């Protein structure tokens, strides 16, 4: 039994609107933790052009693509199992043009 | 609260050697549930080429680039929340050239 | 100058329907050659959940997502340079 | 029997954080359907491991960039050429550095 820890943590980033941004973090845990997802402190809807993904043991990168101008924002990534949470945030910056 | 639930369940699939394969999924629930993979019993185990994609609302995939042929047998998903657990399985064949 | 040569050649593919399937090949040639592709004698139909990839070391690749029985056939690609040209074929059976 | 090449969607700038990927795309018409070359100021586009040039439909072209370092800032051009006429439209990258 292991406390969820974060071994990469999120990173701020920016892109030009319509690109695309990834994000990625590494977070490790007994048992696996679950994740909750949140964009300026509420929970994180997906739509068409976000995706999540699970890679390896650890890895999960957040995927924006067609990123739009309101894709601005504080994303929070929370690990949670039964011995602890763990939390961070990164901000993503949408430029114009 | 309510109990997970597919809306669509894995389907039996089958590829050759080095093309690439998904198992697609739809799981519903309130709170939205946790999932589990599995790979013939055990936890299964993402490789370098094995990715669990998260999109939209409920919709999940598992991703299979270059598949080889010790990725054949059983993957099982169990969906979990505070309301109850479901789960359903579906068989992968790699075919050989 | 130098023909166009296939330093890997297009291979049988098999893919159940709904998968997806993807054709490799590498074309080598100064000048660079163009390439035309066909499926059963006539020119490929490009549209949806087709495309055609170029990348470094010679790569092409033709990609085919969600395939559907009537992508089952015979594609053929034909490189083309100033030095000559040079063909290949395989076949895609798409199964159920 | 003939139509000169004609982009009816053109490069657009770009920019990007050292790291992350851009792409560029484009939409071409000409008949018979044009062929491409690809160049980075004024010289031809060496693909490496990291861009793909990606085709689909009769017009429609991607120039996917990724893992982008800040020398791959500069102009990338793109001319389509078949035996009716040529034609040629240029963008500017800008790839920031993380520092």
């Amino acid at each position: 039994t292991l406390r969820p820890m974060f071994k990469r943590l999120l990173a701020n980033a920016e892109c030009q609107e319509g690109q695309s941004v990834c994000f990625e973090i590494r977070v490790s845990g007994i048992p696996p933790p679950t994740l909750k997802w949140e964009k300026d402190g509420q929970p994180l809807s997906l739509g068409p052009n976000i995706e999540i993904i699970h890679e390896g043991l650890d890895y999960y990168a957040l995927h924006i693509r067609d990123t739009l101008p309101e894709d601005t924002g504080y994303y929070r990534v929370t690990a949670t199992n039964t011995a602890g949470s763990t939390s961070c945030q990164a901000h993503l910056q949408v430029e114009r043009l």
